[PDB]
């Protein structure tokens, strides 16, 4: 069976929002075409990211991350936990709020690196933006439930560089794991991502075509939509044929109210998940061999 194809064009109208659903019920991911972002602003984000990485060490590491919160920036894949079996390199940069930006850990080689992410975070969270207010939809909840719990919310840039692994094997990469987000957007470069969701015990392979994203909710969203749709657990395997670069746009809600399923979803419905604080939240997602809200099932 193929990835599901989401048209951002067509997603007002059943036919093209009935998709999203039956996408967000079988795989949990899918692949959005026609998103408005310029495929030569997504190129240039691969190729000054493909820059960055094939630097000598010493100036990667001068952005690298510092060592006296949760959510660290900067380069390197710490998490004294270096996570050697990633088999990656990393840059994390915080991009939302825009005031909250911290200059010193972005790359000031290549010129272009932060005109160019700017420009393509501006789509994403347009991006964002639509697809969550198509998903308030489709909950029957009004178009702007989620729109109000994004303002001031963070967002991350997650870029993976993944060099080839001439022994692949599944200690190797990105473990299964659940995203924490509300939202992710990911940009992959090439038509081979290693990127796999698992559906009811099986895992199947997410590929993206030329110039398309890949979109999952996170934990986030499966507490406030009572589980009505799931996040899906995923992970990266690694590759022996090729190099990989990939960008993951981190989209959370803010600290404001709290997280619990929406209300207006819950008396032949109750609620699936106990409501927590934003900071126990977090904590709990950092924070293993049991995933982390299934704690949150009552
Ligand atoms: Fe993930």
């Amino acid at each position: 069976e193929p990835l599901p194809v989401v048209d951002l064009s067509r997603l007002d109208g059943a036919e093209e929002a009935t998709k999203l659903r039956v996408a967000l019920q079988n795989w949990g991911f899918f692949l959005l075409t026609n998103h408005g972002v310029e495929a030569s602003l997504m190129d240039s984000v691969m190729n000054l990211s493909r820059e960055f990485f094939n630097q000598p060490i010493e100036r990667k590491q001068k952005f690298s991350n510092l060592i006296d919160n949760f959510q660290i920036q900067g380069y390197g894949t710490d998490r004294t936990q270096d996570q050697i079996l990633d088999w990656s390199d990393r840059l994390h940069l915080r991009v939302e709020p825009k005031e909250e930006q911290d200059l010193a850990f972005w790359p000031d080689h290549p010129e272009s690196f932060r005109d160019v992410l700017n420009k393509y975070a501006s789509g994403t969270k347009r991006i964002r933006d639509d697809i969550i207010q198509a998903m308030a939809k489709l909950l029957e909840l009004d178009e702007d439930y989620f729109l109000d719990r994004l303002n001031e919310a963070p967002a991350f840039a997650r870029f993976n560089y993944y060099p080839p692994c001439p022994r692949p094997d599944l200690v190797f990469g990105i473990r299964p794991h659940s995203d924490g987000t509300l939202l992710t957007i990911l940009l992959v470069d090439k038509d081979v991502s290693g990127l796999q969701v698992q559906r009811d015990g099986k895992w199947s392979n997410v590929e993206a075509t030329p110039h398309t994203l890949l979109i999952n909710l996170g934990d986030t969203m499966e507490v406030m939509c009572n589980g009505i749709f799931r996040s899906p657990v995923h992970r990266v395997v690694t590759n022996a044929e090729k190099e990989r670069i990939s960008l993951a746009m981190l989209y959370s809600v803010n600290d404001e109210k709290d997280i619990e399923p929406a209300a207006g979803l819950l008396e032949n419905r109750p609620a699936r998940y106990r409501k927590v604080s934003v900071e126990e939240f977090r904590a709990g997602i950092f924070g293993r061999g049991e995933r982390y809200i299934d704690s949150l099932r009552i």
